[PDB]
């Protein structure tokens, strides 16, 4: 069936799969079709190949992905705010985006768009 | 026209015409064919009036709306995490919304989701 238990669960490991570095785990919640729109407006990363992928172009440093705050889910759809910090050559940043998660009828993700925007990124100098 | 910087306005604006109850506020920030979806799973409702009495009903309880995050917007789309705190029968009660908006090319809300399930809902008793 499927449960905002559930996609507060999917939700749960799929920022787990990520602050492992685990990128079969990121690939597990979705389904073999979903698209990704990283951020959110360019061209979607379709099927599990551009998917993988991305979340492989992204893993390339430990990603320090935390929930900022509570998720909320219904009908479907799962929204959730967040962190992602990661250093390279001396300096700090964090991107602070909201993904909303749109589950199909079976269980799984089916959609994933994450927003953020050059506010929403805070590196140091 | 737009711009990221734009909505931040209209985010902002919107959680001061809800603690304020400035109901032309609220609505003049909206498409005058724009529709709300509060919560996701209700069916929607459409034209400026049929807005404006739905906002009508959310102000009768005073509303201690608060943003708990940086709102973030990219591609004429603006997502935030919040919390409408009111109280009735002496009871403190709080939502903790997660809401999606989407704008078009005028900068007006053409679109209005609110995210939040019942783990969502911080009342005691």
């Amino acid at each position: 069936m499927n449960t905002p238990e559930h996609m507060t669960a999917v939700v749960q490991r799929y920022v787990a799969a990520l602050n492992a570095g685990d990128l079969d785990g990121i690939v597990a919640l979705f389904a073999d079709d979903a698209t990704v729109e990283d951020p959110v407006g360019s061209e979607p990363r379709s099927g599990t190949a551009a998917i993988r992928e991305f979340y492989a172009n992204s893993l390339k440093l430990p990603l320090a992905v935390e929930l900022t705050q509570e998720v909320r889910a219904v009908a479907n759809e799962a929204a959730f705010a967040f962190t992602v910090s990661f250093e390279y050559q001396g300096r700090k940043t964090v991107v602070a985006p909201i993904n909303h998660f749109r589950f199909n009828g079976a269980g799984k993700v089916v959609s994933m768009r994450a927003l953020f925007g050059e506010k929403n990124i805070h590196a140091g100098a």
